[PDB]
């Protein structure tokens, strides 16, 4: 086992504030001292997103780098993952299990995928781990000559993984779950990679149990961030 | 009948925010020093980042022209009461004795001195007059039914507005390092006094939840990481 | 007479680097047009709409200048009272102006004044803006400091600041701050707000015309 | 299909609206022993009243590594657009060091402390590179090949790989981004970024240098920390 393949996205909740309750506070500019799910489908209704903004949800994910770089692109978050110039890279990679669509029908911009053959899955992950043990091979040949770390992990693949804490407030999240999962239902169908929605998946279950209310409404509403 | 008020008020309503927050966040928590060590260095690297993870929430009551400068920092979450919504209640700042009621110098170097006890006494009697006539002016236009959000249009600056204010602790260094006049800092800011009494109560609150990172900015000249 | 009252809104463009031809180019990573720019708005691939400049200068009463200042995607930079004396200059509405509401207070719901309703409000902005004006100049005359003097002011009082946006915060600006029904949402922004809208759109759309097209085709919703 | 191995990061001016009369028109917005611009300018620069220098914009073509797109798109005051893998095939283009390039570290992780490699390391490096990217290369052709998606097949390839974008920013955000991407030892802060981004930086600070000539000597005059 020269390297290890996972086909997992991990997201955990490291910490929050952030309940439905904290919306009808900030909306009402409540002072010290179902009337919630109205209030809340009204500021979804009249788009009055601002009063999701006063609470905060921080997750630990981790995800190969082509998946992080998807998530980093929400300018309205914050974000500080492990750096590879700092630390040696372990020799994780992510390959895609085996109900991950393999092929693609229609033009490029339509993003849609279909599935693979069982031979499909298995040239996938032969030649990712000849690609990826050679990577890694070299990284460690350079690290063990002396080389920076900086410059060794040139050779590692875009599949390898990397971890990061993110912090969104509520009106962040729906805005990154509007664009990152594909829900053919909503308001706008988004074609997202699949591994960013596995991460997004993961972030709105968590977030459903400390906001159910907004959660709710906020699929109702044909999941647009207000 | 009109009230006038000089407070400016700030308190804390909620918060996630805490020095290991930083330390976690910084390590992606899943070097064998400490955490005033670590956030000694993110400060002085202004590796800034790490201090993001975090929130606190501020309700604020001040008159109209502080709040528009609290607004004006964009890496801030607000919201404040709409007088287009709800009538607007007849209390309007003076302020106190002790405020400093002159300038000298270049209109840029916002240097201010003492004024007299005749100035300060001016200042009310002009101001009392002046918010008498625009309230009394408000509510005639009120009862006769104009609309709220036109009937506003004669209320002072001086107006108290309420509102909650959210920031990371980040966002919030930035915003002191603007908003407090602090002869030995890196950066001499001169914020206007009411904007400065909103960050002195900002700031009072924070060092209670991280007095590291509280201590260390100070430490560096009060500059945002 | 010691003060002015006017009704205006003015909106200007100064300068900028907007074109339809710089949102394809951004899109491509250049090194038709109308289905390009089309695709992007109906796949909400905003990105490219942002690599362009307009910058305003504006002019209107320091309530409406804060609700355009709440759009944090813009950048902003406005006359400022405590470093220079501020002008005899007020709003009021003009006699178009809706001037009563029914209905809830989130209905924003407005309806006509009559001729009376406008002299009222013309009679009692004039007293109060002349008291106001005249404390605020005793004050100046005694020494008092430009920041403290000010304090007196309402409002309506005149201000005057650039603006610059990309295209894609002007479209996010425009579907809250203008009352469209042609819109996938209708918005209650204040008169006074939507008429510095309406001028910017008008102005961005001898720009981007194929842009300006394709948001109200789509709704009238920012990509 | 061959690789190609290129050390060169490249960077062009596409488009702009820069200029420093467009800030002293911001600041001064209304109904000195010298020059009244490079007066207000410097004024503004060292009182950090950075807001006016936001009224303008500049749009970069920037070709580089993956690596070291990550570190341009980490700034948030930016707007970035991006050629994209899932969309289209991608080119056999890979970044390796040059000569002159320091390959060897001294001192603690956070020091960035960088030292001279011998020709031996310099030869390693193209080595090692050279049949790593070779490997990916092929494998990602033989998966496109095989009818996989390209957003799958893409896996292989490594971070050294070249990707081209647009990055457009004001001034403002230009120079807080100048201040972190260079390594200037004469700064109010010195930095240590990795010196990829900071030849991207570089470029562009040489192009601004002619779009806002007063502003720059500003900025570099104030200890190179954005206003
Ligand atoms: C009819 C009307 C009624 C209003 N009533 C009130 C009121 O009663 N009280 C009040 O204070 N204001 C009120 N406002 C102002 C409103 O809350 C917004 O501040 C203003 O409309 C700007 O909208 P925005 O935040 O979407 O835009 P911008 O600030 O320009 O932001 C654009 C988009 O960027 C994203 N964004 C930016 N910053 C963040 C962040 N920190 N977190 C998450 N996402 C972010 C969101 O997707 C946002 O929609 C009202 C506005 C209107 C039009
Ligand atoms: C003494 C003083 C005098 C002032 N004079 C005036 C005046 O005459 N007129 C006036 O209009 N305002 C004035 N202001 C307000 C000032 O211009 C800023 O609006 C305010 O200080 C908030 O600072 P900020 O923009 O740096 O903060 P924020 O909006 O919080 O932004 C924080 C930082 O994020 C970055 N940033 C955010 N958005 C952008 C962007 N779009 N482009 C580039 N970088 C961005 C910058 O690094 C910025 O410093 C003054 C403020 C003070 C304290
Ligand atoms: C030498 C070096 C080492 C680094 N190490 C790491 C690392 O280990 N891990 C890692 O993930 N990154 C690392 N970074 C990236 C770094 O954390 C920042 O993402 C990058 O430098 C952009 O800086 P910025 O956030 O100040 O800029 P921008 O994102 O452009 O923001 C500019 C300014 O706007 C304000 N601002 C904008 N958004 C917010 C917000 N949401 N809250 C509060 N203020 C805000 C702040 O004042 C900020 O300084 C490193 C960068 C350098 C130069
Ligand atoms: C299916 C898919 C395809 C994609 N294709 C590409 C591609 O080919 N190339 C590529 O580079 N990226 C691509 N992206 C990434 C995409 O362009 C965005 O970077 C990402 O989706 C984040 O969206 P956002 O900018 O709206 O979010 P955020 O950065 O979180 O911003 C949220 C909202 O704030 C506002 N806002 C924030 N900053 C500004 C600003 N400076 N000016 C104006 N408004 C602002 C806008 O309303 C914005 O929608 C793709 C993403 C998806 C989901
Ligand atoms: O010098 C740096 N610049 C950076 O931008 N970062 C960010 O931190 C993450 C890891 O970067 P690294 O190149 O693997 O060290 C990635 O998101 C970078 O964009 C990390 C360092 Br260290
Ligand atoms: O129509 C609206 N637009 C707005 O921007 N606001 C913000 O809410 C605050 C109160 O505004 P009002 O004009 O007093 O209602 C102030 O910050 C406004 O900018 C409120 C309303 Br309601
Ligand atoms: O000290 C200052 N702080 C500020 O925020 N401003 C901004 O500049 C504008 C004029 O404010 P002033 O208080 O009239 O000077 C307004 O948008 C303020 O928010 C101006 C000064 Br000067
Ligand atoms: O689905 C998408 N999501 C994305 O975020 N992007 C951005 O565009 C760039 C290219 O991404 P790609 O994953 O190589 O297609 C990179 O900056 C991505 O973050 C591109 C696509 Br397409």
């Amino acid at each position: 086992p020269r390297i290890e393949l996972r086909s997992d996205i991990t997201v955990e909740l490291v910490d929050s504030s952030a309940s439905d309750l904290a919306v009808v506070k900030a909306a009402r500019v409540s002072t010290a001292g179902g009337s919630t799910r109205g209030l809340i489908r009204y500021l979804m209704r009249s788009r009055h997103g601002s009063p999701f903004e006063h609470n905060s949800m921080t997750f630990l994910v981790r995800a190969p780098i082509f998946t992080v770089r998807h998530l980093m692109r929400h300018r309205t978050w914050s974000f500080n993952e492990e750096s590879a110039r700092y630390r040696e890279v372990g020799a994780a990679f992510y390959v895609p299990d085996a109900t991950r669509l393999l092929r693609q029908e229609g033009k490029p911009g339509d993003y849609r995928y279909v599935g693979g053959s069982t031979d499909d899955h298995q040239q996938v992950v032969r030649s990712a781990t000849r690609a990826y043990e050679v990577a890694f091979e070299e990284y460690q040949r350079l690290l063990d000559s002396g080389i920076a770390r900086e410059i060794a992990r040139l050779v590692l693949p875009v599949s390898t993984y990397s971890v990061l804490y993110a912090t969104c407030n509520a009106r962040a999240l729906m805005h990154f779950l509007s664009l990152r999962t594909h829900r053919p239902d909503a308001a706008y169908v988004s074609h997202p990679q699949r591994e960013i929605e596995m991460v997004a998946e993961q972030m709105e279950t968590a977030w459903a149990k400390l906001m159910p209310v907004t959660h709710e409404a906020f699929t109702a509403f044909g999941r647009v961030s207000p």
